[PDB]
């Protein structure tokens, strides 16, 4: 019934928030639609596999926050394999690389894929990352999809293709349904284009021993009969003096101040009184989550380490089910498996055919990049299509159409009476990753403590010591990446 | 508690179809989650202004089905003035004229104009009505908003700038917001270019003696205490025999079938068991309405006739708050008024402002674009802002950002289990306006008739005879019109001669 704040969303965000709050001395409720806290994240159990991710698992340097969280909660990372050599698989042949980026021989293309990635990170410098509405283009650069944006910036098809695979992997979507404001602003909030993409020092490094649920259900055991599950929020009353939070099974709960942290549209399924203020009222009708299946096949044994392979698969072409592969192989070797996304467009035409199907379609792509007979034998297979999921929506994350970052940006995190909002759309540092929902929760708890007055406002928004355990290099550029011209600048100077 | 068909929402969509139900002998209730019927009609009554519809108005030659429905129910409709002049109001300066379309002068403007619209209706023979997503280029058209299409077409800014103020005055959304494939699939539905911004001759003729509110308020007459104000539906259950339909108020009610009279979007204030097919799930997230508040100016008379001004105005420019007016004057000639739209991102950016404040710049603008300081002395004002509604999303209707119509349009009707759907944006003829609800609750509520195996197949889809005292005259073309080259195409013509 009674209690101090009252946490709608039982995944990393409004776990975070509630341990927050719960540490701080206040009476805390978590109300949760699944019959399982996580959200996003999802580690499933079973024989064949010993633990899966089937939803958010990949973490890395500058997540100083979730590594932190992690480590409070007695969790463990491990190194995903990238030993041995990257795939480049293009035009339906495999080329073998080392480093973060595919290399290019051609010198033209090569101009023209240099000027690509450095122009990414030379227009995301001039978009805040707390305000990406305040960029000096911001309107221009709104009302163009990703896709104009690629038109005018690729003089090439080859880096064209690429970048298209670039925009489909980072934020599951098409490059003409996103905003090109948006999407500059996402990958600058990651840290860059070499952070976001890398495996070695970027956001694919590590994985959690065990499953990255674990985060989750061990702030549930913490909190106990705190965390009510199955109790979706359909109805928040604040007419009156307490706020009035009414679940579908007919449960009601009463708090002085509420956390929202759910994905921004998921707001539609509640019914407020007084209605939402108009700007919110029509943002969340704005603002869809992307669409993907992950997939993971099982194997006898890492056959393509034999082969000086490390497991990373960057694959083009409409044909490809796949684009996009990781080892997923245990620390100790054993549960031997290749990780895929299926992305965008494609997660919505392969979800008809049956499990059977895609796992068929998957191997045979496997086998002809990793030119192997061995990836037609699979041991087990799992997978997990996100687009179903009433409570979720999609994944990774939310993304904005053209014209939308700018008009109702603003609007994303500001309180409406005594709702705060969190989760990770809201965060300003690795929003749209489980980083992004420790951030969005603690801070929305310390917005509620500030209200309280127990905590003075410069306290709001903290920063955070940089994790011992996985440290950053730097990133670094060349001499000859900064100064070589583009396409059209080397036409200029003929 | 029981029945054989509950119907979520009383707007026209959801009313047709409790009527068509019930008509053919069925047990219907409606659950409405408002204090009232009409949806996005809503007809305001009191002293001042006798009557006023703040949302759907306007309806015209071809509009059938509304035109019947209302008829049946005993209303009358009045012609919009037109009399005298239209003004376009361009770079500060008003110029008057006749016809639908503000005269172009200059010659390679004119080639520009012409091909413009010509194109958009070239472009719509090729989008079939009832499937868009099968048009031959529907991807192409799909992959691009109507800004990249604009860009690509017109070579002079005048006529961007007037095809730009059509899109946002259609569709109360920005250019860079919409589908090219989806809003020329809009604009062919209502019948092309001419029939949809037309007044005589179109979509803006007439209106309702007493207001289109009246249609949803004399169905709720006939239908009695079967409609329920206040019930707005939170949970649907198809797991069992019966469908359980569930509201806020935690009143159950229990039935065969179930018509979704909503916004499709609006679907996501309901919590399904099972959960909805992946794409419905998805689709009813990624499909937002528009932006738009509805102003009416009330004086002690209608002035702008004596200047021989009908009252319409087209107002181009970033700085006016108002697009485009009609006269909104009863058909008796009192209570003079200006009817204006605040369009999409200005809705967003006045609604800051006091009702007051909003006054005086529509007043300042009609004195500017009518030269007369009578503008300056309004006598009464009403406004209704549709963005701040919980239960609409927005006004007119639902558009669809690219990528959506192609990946998710063959979802917006298709049954799920029991649930049928209804609601304006499921017509294929005038969808987004009240015509479209009244095709689409019937449409709706005859698949039920269907699946109880009371009517053959067949008669699912059904035509409508044409309203005696609304007429339609067919669209022409000159032979100039269709032959004339576009700015592209003169130069061509200008390359081969030189070589
Ligand atoms: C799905 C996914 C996948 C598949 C993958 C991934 C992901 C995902 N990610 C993301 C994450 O996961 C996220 O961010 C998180 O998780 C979020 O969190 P939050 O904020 O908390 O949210 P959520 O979870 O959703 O929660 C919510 C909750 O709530 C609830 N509800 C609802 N409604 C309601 C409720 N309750 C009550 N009532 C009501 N009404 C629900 O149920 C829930 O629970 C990620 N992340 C990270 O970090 N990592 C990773 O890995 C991930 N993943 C992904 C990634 C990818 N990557 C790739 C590779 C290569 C590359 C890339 C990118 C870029 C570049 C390159
Ligand atoms: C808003 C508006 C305005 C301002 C204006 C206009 C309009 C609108 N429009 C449209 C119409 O109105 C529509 O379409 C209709 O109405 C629709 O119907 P429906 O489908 O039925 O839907 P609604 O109404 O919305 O209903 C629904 C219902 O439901 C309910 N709910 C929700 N949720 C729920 C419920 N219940 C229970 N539960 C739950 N959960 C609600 O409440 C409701 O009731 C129109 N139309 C026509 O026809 N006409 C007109 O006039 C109109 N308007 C407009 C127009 C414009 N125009 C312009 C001028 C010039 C030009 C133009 C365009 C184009 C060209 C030129």
């Amino acid at each position: 019934n009674k209690c101090d704040v009252v946490v709608v969303g039982g995944g990393i965000s409004g776990m975070a928030a509630a341990k927050l709050l719960h540490d701080s001395g206040l009476n805390v409720v978590v109300l949760e639609a699944r019959d399982r806290v996580g959200g996003r994240t999802y580690t499933l159990r079973n024989q064949k596999v010993k633990y899966v991710d089937l939803g958010g698992s990949y973490v890395g340097p500058t997540q100083n926050r979730i590594l932190r969280l992690a480590k409070e909660l007695g969790l463990e990372t491990y190194k995903v394999n990238e030993v041995e050599r990257l795939i480049h698989h293009v035009k339906g042949k495999s080329y073998p690389f080392r480093g973060p980026f595919p290399p290019v021989w051609n010198p033209i293309t090569y101009l023209d894929h240099n000027n690509f990635w450095r122009t990414m990170d030379d227009m995301g410098r001039e978009i805040p990352s707390d305000a990406p509405w305040k960029a000096p283009l911001a309107e221009e650069w709104d009302n163009m999809t990703m896709k104009e944006l690629l038109d005018k910036l690729c003089w090439t098809e080859s880096a064209k293709q690429l970048a298209t695979l670039f925009v489909n992997l980072c934020v599951t979507a098409e490059t003409h349904e996103v905003s090109a404001l948006w999407f500059l602003w996402y990958v600058k909030q990651c840290g860059g284009t070499t952070r976001i993409i890398s495996t070695t020092n970027g956001g694919q490094e590590r994985k959690f021993v065990g499953g990255s649920g674990q985060v989750s259900e061990r702030i549930m055991d913490l909190l106990g009969d705190r965390v009510k599950l199955e109790r979706p929020v359909i109805y928040i009353d604040q007419t009156r003096e307490n706020v009035l939070v009414e679940t579908l099974n007919h449960e009601m709960y009463e708090a002085k101040y509420v956390i929202s942290a759910i994905p921004p549209t998921l707001g539609m399924k509640i019914h407020f009184n007084p209605p939402l203020p108009m700007m919110r009222n029509q943002m969340i009708t704005r603002v869809p989550l992307g669409s993907v299946i992950k997939c993971i096949v099982y194997y006898k044994e890492p056959f393509w380490r034999k082969k000086d392979y490390c497991g990373t698969m960057i694959i083009d072409g409409e044909e490809a089910p796949v684009a996009y592969t990781l080892d997923d192989t245990k620390p100790e070797g054993n549960y031997a498996a290749i990780m895929g996304f299926i992305l965008a467009h494609k997660a919505r035409k392969l979800a008809r055919l049956t499990k059977e199907e895609r796992l068929k379609k998957l191997c045979e792509l496997y086998a002809k990049v990793l030119g192997s007979l061995e990836a037609l034998e699979p041991v087990h297979y799992e997978e997990k299509n996100w687009c179903e999921e009433q409570y979720s929506g999609g994944c990774y994350t939310t993304y904005f159409p053209p014209g939308i970052l700018t008009q109702y940006g603003r609007v994303l995190r500001q309180p409406v009476d005594r709702i705060y909002f969190a989760g990770t759309e809201t965060a300003t540092h690795w929003s749209g990753y489980m980083e992004g929902a420790v951030e969005a929760g603690e801070r929305a708890a310390r917005e509620i403590l500030h209200a309280m007055g127990k905590i003075p406002e410069d306290e709001i928004w903290q920063s955070e010591p940089e994790s011992v355990d996985v440290p950053a290099q730097p990133i670094t550029t060349t001499f000859l990446e900064r100064h070589l011209p583009s396409v059209p600048g080397l036409l200029r100077l003929i």
